[PDB]
């Protein structure tokens, strides 16, 4: 048992669903090491597919990145060590799909968490919200690449630059789910996909999800361009913007960006 | 002529018809050796724009590869003069337009060979299935990246961990088909677009298509890397699924794939 | 301020209106000089959004490369530093969002020249072409790399294979629009999300929008194959047909390609 | 204790000793998991250098690959967990300095091996060969690019196509060596410098190693590459070259090689 | 004039000298600034060869970085925009050739500062030492890059792993310099192959020289692998060893190293 | 037979030998296409090592590129299909080791020649310059790349920016040449080591060479980098310098280089 996820088995699919009501889903550090430590019990032989899920009824899927979890100014936001940061590349590396099944509202670090994983089943009333500009944070490489492996960039620009909520039927459209369905049938509809996959070669799964892991990272670039962008980044850490993002949320005002 | 394809040429038109049909043209090294014959035959300047198609009427457009050609032993039937790697890469390397006209069910290796050309035209009862993880075969790198130029990363998974087939209608609502046609104005449809591509500048279309081939080729990674993921195809070729894979499909039974 | 371009800002928001009409907004130097100039005189902290748009009711968006300036005898009029090279990379590098408000028809390099900026947002009966295979030019890896990013590689080999004109509808079905609207409803549908994007942290987006043109341009390849692409660019530049493609344009006349 | 090294701790540096005299420290799977065990019990904090080093007086530090374990079948003898790949990449991960501390003969294999480490101080009397070409074995990208960090491609191209033995003197004025001692002060002289190393600041060596580690593997190429190398080693160890290189090898009598 | 430098022009050489010796030439912002202002100053047709100098008879070439100038935890001592990490980019962006005449002792940043110049030409009693882990800073990528086209990787460890100073002959023989000469001699010799550069064609130079930055570069990688070595780094700035290496530097003691 | 090269081969050693000194052995397109003649036709599995020599007694090996053949109408000279560039990519592709045999001078391309083979054995007497900055010629990136795999980069730009000869002791010294002997022994040592080479297993030596190709040639950029250089190389061979350069050599006197 884990204090902050429920897991169920059925057959070979394994469904890890969140328990963390209290700050709707929110990846704080001790709900995801809980995500993490249910994975890795999961990776087993006689496990095939696994399903990631909000509880049934729920309006928020995940309110994304803990904010209070986030930096006061001066220091990277999103280090590797971070708790998305780990959860994106622990899905990425596991070798059994992972299938989000999304009811309700997905925010910022929580929709580049079910874009990390292999599939995505969302109900037609899902909405989804990439929302990191309505705080000054500085997005890192890693996490933008994770964004733009299946709608095209200026889909992509359209999310991030507006922070604006799209639906389900627009995020199927534009290549973000695999397939949106009514509310009462994505439980069922889901763990069907789930099992027909855990009939199948789970080796040969393994290497080819793999496979399309390290391709999929392979855009490459110097030393110089990887420092450049650092350094824009801390300029926007270190900016008063930044410190205003986050204070505005503390006291549930609308920021007032000014560009430095 | 050739055993196992027909060639008619319309002005500055050529299509290649796969005559293989007692074999669902099967990837065998016979067939494609044939096409890849036909293929360099037709490199000539009065020559503009190839299409690829079964015989009018065929249920089977191409069954993927053959199980009789498939080695049980070690040796891995995705190296890199395998018939299918040659022939992706001559459609990729040809310095015409190749039009797939797809009439019928297509699986697997055949189905990563539409993908290689460089437009797809498909009847609207056609439909797409990738099949490697229902035999347990490591599908290379190569292959795979074939596969994710056109729908996205949550698509292409979804083909490739259901192995389950996809429609036309959805196959060119993610990106995969240029048109969907009713069967009956398929070839008119197909050739009216190939003739109207032949009145255009030949060598403005091979460079760009050639631009376009080390463009989507440009995904680099270092050594270590490609030897791992060589590593985890070969502990996939040795394994027992693999072999209880390929017996399954020899002797037309449901295989129990156990994970070593 | 500026001879070629007209500038009205709102709020945050800053509206580019082209006004070299009478050429049909043609890629003439001296018109994306002052785009450029227009554009540079804008990047000041307190605006917040640029909008690039035809004047209303145009017919004509921009007609594409001027023929006039296009080189006979030798010059690549795709080097580094020609016009369109030059808007595409400053759009790119802008730090701010660029939208594309388009109204009337987009004809070749003009089509980059939106590809190249963040969001598209059209009219209903606004029209796509890439056109160089017209005339034949061997548009060059950075250009065609810059019409990847959206639709799928079969989508983008048909649109510059067949020089063919594409609805409003069916680049918003592939990806290449980010939303179409009756032209009635064009512009309050852009300067509301203009002025959305205007309340949010400008440095956050300043450097997402870097991170992905790193990204983007993160497509790696050895000086060989450079030097190999450039000879082939060469050898198209140097053929009888380039000299028809353009002859033929300047004549009025279809012109009639022979593959040297 | 360990059956094939001897560990003595001195302070913060460790010495690990080969103990595989029997067959003159070849790297045998027994011998190199010994080794990687004993390296992985000094990954604490308190050591700070590692020497490696064959027996004071050895005529063979180690005499390279064992031939009873490359298997003359038909499998890759240089796959990524071969015992060989497996030290060397340990080597470069671990994230204390390693020295090679060499008396004797170094061959093949071995001179791979103490390539990889981070520094190499050598004895005045002490021999380096690298020998695949004797045996017709087609060494892998990995391994070829250990070789290429210290002397330039003309010399190593000597080294490999001659498989000739090179002095500690040409291996110093080369840039394959860090020094070269008189074998009565080899201890001594490499002692004092791994306690001097101990004495600096171990976070900064541990990051700055990794760097170096990960631009010397910086030279990234894409899978159809990759898999067109693999297509030339299969051949190679597919050859009869290869059966008359391990046999002659076996029989202690010099081989014919026909080139196929 | 300039603060902290001295210039003087021969005929088509300028002589940089520095002008901070009550500081030991340390790499300090005001320093830099200067340096980086008189060589911006000299980019003009008539100036054709740079010469980087300390006054004649320093015993001290530069005590490289200033440690008072070094923030004390939390924050990365080597970002971007770093005087040390400009005038590197400068000088090796500048499109004249830039020769260090080095008299004296040359001490970390200021080993990379003249690493990153076209030439060094040493007098025979000059040292030379790379000195981050005495104090526990985790030196960045770009920077470890910079020390790595001359010498080969065992000898870079060396240097770096020990900080012990090497003379002017060693560095000669391993490829770090050009030439050595006596003192008496060293400005002679410099000014005349300066003089003799200054006849060349300097378009030809700036363009090669321009070429060999961007190959000298062109090591890549993945955006996942720049952010695991930025953590590592940062788990460096972040320890209890990098406050303890400054403390003992400003407190003229030697550091006690725990490895946190 | 052939107009410009004679080849004798013994046993499994071919050696070809320049038939140009009437041109100084100068890189004419004829002396070239019968070289690369005499190489193809010696690909043969009984041919197992290459020497290229100039005539015993010869005072220059190579006068580098013909300049009757560098065009002054704007064409690269060092497009991919000019002969240097051609038989570069030939010496380095050729599955067979090559061998430099140096009597003589070696001036400007012959340099980039003998670089790209193998090995390099040369007289005592001998002597090597790189010679582009004396006329203004933009060199292109492969082919500089070609001289920096041996000696480091401050050695390099020593030997390109100012075009002055080395000694065969300073070219040994910095790791361009294997080895130095007295004239009288070039021949009897170069082919005792041949003779060496041709005992060796030949599908390995030509594996194992064309693996260091690969790898020395995966220095990845994008494709702004390559475009961004091309025009910079374009701007040089359309320069005031590069006429004045080729006009006094044409001329026989020393060009006045003005920076235009
Ligand atoms: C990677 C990354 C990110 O993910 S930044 C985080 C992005 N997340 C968001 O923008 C979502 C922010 N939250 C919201 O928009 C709204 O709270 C929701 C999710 C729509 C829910 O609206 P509701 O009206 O139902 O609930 P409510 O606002 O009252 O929030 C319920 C409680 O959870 C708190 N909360 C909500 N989202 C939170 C978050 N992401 N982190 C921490 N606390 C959060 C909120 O402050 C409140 O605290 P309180 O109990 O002390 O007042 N990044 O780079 O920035
Ligand atoms: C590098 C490159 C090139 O340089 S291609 C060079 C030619 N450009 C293209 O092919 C791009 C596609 N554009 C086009 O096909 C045509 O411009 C359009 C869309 C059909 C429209 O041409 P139309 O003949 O209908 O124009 P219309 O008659 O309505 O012409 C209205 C006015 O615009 C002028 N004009 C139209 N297109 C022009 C162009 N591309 N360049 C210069 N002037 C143009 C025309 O001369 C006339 O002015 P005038 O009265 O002073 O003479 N490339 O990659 O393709
Ligand atoms: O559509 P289709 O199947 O007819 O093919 P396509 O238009 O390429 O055959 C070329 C025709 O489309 C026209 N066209 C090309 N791009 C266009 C655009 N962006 N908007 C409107 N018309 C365009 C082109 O000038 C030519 O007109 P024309 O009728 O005077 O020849
Ligand atoms: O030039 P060389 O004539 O020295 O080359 P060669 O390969 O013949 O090598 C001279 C001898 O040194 C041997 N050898 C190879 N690598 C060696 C090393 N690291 N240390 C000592 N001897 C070595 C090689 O087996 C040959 O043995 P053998 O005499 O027992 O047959
Ligand atoms: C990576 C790689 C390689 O490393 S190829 C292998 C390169 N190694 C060699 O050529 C060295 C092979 N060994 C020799 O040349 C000679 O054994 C040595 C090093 C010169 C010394 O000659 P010695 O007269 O002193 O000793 P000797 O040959 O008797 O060898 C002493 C003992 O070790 C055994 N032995 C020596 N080299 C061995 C090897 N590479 N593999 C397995 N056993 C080996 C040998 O069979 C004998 O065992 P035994 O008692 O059971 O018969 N590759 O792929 O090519
Ligand atoms: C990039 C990087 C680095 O550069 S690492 C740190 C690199 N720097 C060094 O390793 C140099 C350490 N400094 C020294 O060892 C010594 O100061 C010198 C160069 C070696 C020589 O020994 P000396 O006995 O001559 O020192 P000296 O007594 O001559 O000191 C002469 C004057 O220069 C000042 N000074 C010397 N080194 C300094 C430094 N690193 N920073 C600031 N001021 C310095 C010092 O305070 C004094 O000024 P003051 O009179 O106003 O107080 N990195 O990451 O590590
Ligand atoms: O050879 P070494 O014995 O000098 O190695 P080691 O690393 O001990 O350092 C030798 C001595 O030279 C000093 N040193 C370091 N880099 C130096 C350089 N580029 N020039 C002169 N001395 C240097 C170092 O501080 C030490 O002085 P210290 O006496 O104050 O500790
Ligand atoms: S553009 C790449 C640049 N190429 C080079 O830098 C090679 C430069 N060549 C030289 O420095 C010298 O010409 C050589 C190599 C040292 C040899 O000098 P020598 O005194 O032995 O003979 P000399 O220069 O007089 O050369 C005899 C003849 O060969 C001609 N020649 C020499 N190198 C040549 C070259 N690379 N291309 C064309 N002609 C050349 C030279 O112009 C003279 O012409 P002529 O008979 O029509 O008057
Ligand atoms: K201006
Ligand atoms: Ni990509
Ligand atoms: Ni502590
Ligand atoms: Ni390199």
């Amino acid at each position: 048992a884990y204090q902050y996820v429920n897991v169920v088995t059925i057959n070979k699919v394994a469904v890890i669903e969140f328990n963390y009501g209290r700050k709707l889903n929110a990846l704080s550090k001790v709900f995801i090491d809980d995500l993490m430590q249910a994975l890795s019990d999961l990776n087993r032989p006689e496990i095939r597919c696994i399903i990631l899920r909000a509880p049934s009824g729920s309006k928020v899927f995940s309110a994304g990145h803990d904010i209070h979890e986030l930096p006061s100014g001066g220091r990277d936001p999103l280090s590797y060590d971070d708790p998305l940061r780990q959860i994106t590349r622990m899905i990425q590396k596991f070798p059994k799909p992972i299938i989000s099944m999304v009811e309700g509202s997905v925010w910022g670090g929580a929709f580049e968490m079910i874009m990390s994983s292999d599939l995505i089943i969302a109900a037609s009333t899902s909405t989804f919200s990439m929302t990191p500009v309505n705080l000054g944070v500085p997005y890192n490489l890693v996490g933008i690449h994770n964004l733009t492996r299946d709608a095209g960039f200026h889909i992509v620009k359209e999310l991030i630059f507006t922070a604006s909520p799209i639906t389900a039927q627009r995020a199927l459209a534009v290549g973000i789910l695999n397939h949106v369905v009514e509310v009462e049938e994505l439980e069922d509809f889901t763990l069907q996909m789930a099992h027909h996959i855990s009939e199948k070669a789970p080796l040969a799964i393994a290497v080819i999800k793999e496979e399309l892991r390290v391709l999929g990272e392979a855009h490459t670039m110097n030393s110089d361009e990887f420092e450049r962008i650092q350094g824009m980044r801390r300029a926007v850490y270190d900016s008063e913007d930044y410190q205003e993002g986050m204070n505005a949320f503390l006291e549930k005002r609308k920021p007032n960006f000014v560009g430095h």
